[PDB]
């Protein structure tokens, strides 16, 4: 996946978030530290927050990071389409798992409900353990896919099942 991709990627919290651009941020609801009242320099006064479940989209009264470029953020994706879910684990390496991309869903994970837009992943026969699949430090993590020339971001890691094959990305 492109540079400026993994270069969005923030660790946040318990987890990660993503600049979609310059003053937008998203992230898995849960991962957001409960106490906090302030982000990357600015009050909460200054920041327009947008919560649908494992969803949340902070909007900044001025440029965060003005590197970057504004880029595509639609709800969810087709059907089939494959999707890289962009995961950062232990020294620098860098994990773009594979997704194929599958109905909007309700799920009960782990004994939490769970709403949004299930995956299997392409990595094996089972995705059980940190080799082939998700672990709870993954959440947030962007779901992104190539659509003829440019790159579209679809959603948000929010959870995966015991057997590991089943994901599910939080969706605006
Ligand atoms: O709508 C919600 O608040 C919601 C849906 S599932 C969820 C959740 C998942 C995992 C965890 C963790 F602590 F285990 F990480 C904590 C909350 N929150």
């Amino acid at each position: 996946a492109p540079p400026t991709l993994w270069s969005r990627v923030t660790k946040f919290g318990s987890g990660w978030g993503f600049w979609v651009s310059p003053t937008v941020f998203i992230t898995t609801t849960h991962v957001i530290p409960t106490s906090a009242k302030e982000f990357f320099g600015e009050p909460l006064t200054s920041i327009a927050i947008h919560r649908a479940g494992e969803f949340t989209l902070f909007r900044f009264s001025k440029k965060i990071r003005p590197d970057l470029t504004g880029m595509i953020l639609e709800e969810g994706c087709p059907e089939g389409t494959v999707c890289s879910v962009l995961i950062k684990r232990d020294s620098g390496e860098l994990l773009p798992l594979a997704v194929r991309m599958g109905a909007i869903a309700s799920m009960r994970i782990q004994g939490r409900l769970v709403h949004g837009q299930s995956g299997m992943l392409l990595t094996g026969a089972n995705a059980k353990g940190m080799d082939l699949g998700t672990i709870p430090g993954d959440c947030g993590a962007p779901y992104v896919y190539k659509r003829a020339n440019d790159w579209v971001v679809c959603g948000v890691h929010a959870a995966a099942t015991k057997s590991g094959n089943t994901v599910v990305c939080a969706v605006q």
